[PDB]
């Protein structure tokens, strides 16, 4: 009934950056976001620096060339497409927002990314208020995956070796 990736080897590339954080910190917040899923499944993520990747990462504001617009400060935060060719799997983040690692003021890039990557793997929203896949953003200092999230991703790719 649902679409998923054919093999467990997926590539990704950060083709656009934001002015709000150091490039090395951005690369780290994105890798940490992928690991939350690879720790409970057989999935493997490899970063490439040339050519097109399975999951293209980017930033944008308002219409950015895909029919699905953003909306300035606050409101929508980001979005991702289901497993598919071409644009499928791509994750876009709104740059009218202030990205940080939570706290002071802004939205945690690590938290929003972990959520969008669940989409790129084939997950939908969850009715569980405490789930990472819930539709609303909530900041928490000590993050941990809920049973609901673990149960859904393992249903699609199996459990961790
Ligand atoms: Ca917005
Ligand atoms: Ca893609
Ligand atoms: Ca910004
Ligand atoms: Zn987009
Ligand atoms: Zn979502």
């Amino acid at each position: 009934r649902k679409p998923k990736w054919d093999k467990n080897q997926i590539t990704y590339r950060i083709i656009g950056y934001t002015p709000d954080l150091d490039p090395e910190t951005v690369d780290d917040a994105f890798a940490r976001a992928f690991q939350v899923w690879s720790d409970v499944t057989p999935l493997r993520f490899s970063r490439i620096h040339d050519g097109e990747a399975d999951i293209m990462i980017n930033f944008g504001r308002w219409e950015h060339g895909d029919g699905y617009p953003f909306d300035g400060k606050d409101g929508l935060l980001a979005h991702a497409f289901a497993p598919g060719t071409g644009v499928g799997g791509d994750s876009h983040f709104d740059d009218d927002e202030l990205w940080s690692l939570g706290k002071g003021v802004g939205y945690s890039l690590f938290l929003v990314a972990a959520h969008e990557f669940g989409h790129a793997m084939g997950l939908e929203h969850s009715q569980d208020p405490g789930a990472l896949m819930a539709p609303i953003y909530t900041y928490t200092k000590n993050f941990r995956l809920s049973q609901d999230d673990i149960k859904g991703i393992q249903e699609l790719y199996g459990a961790s070796p």
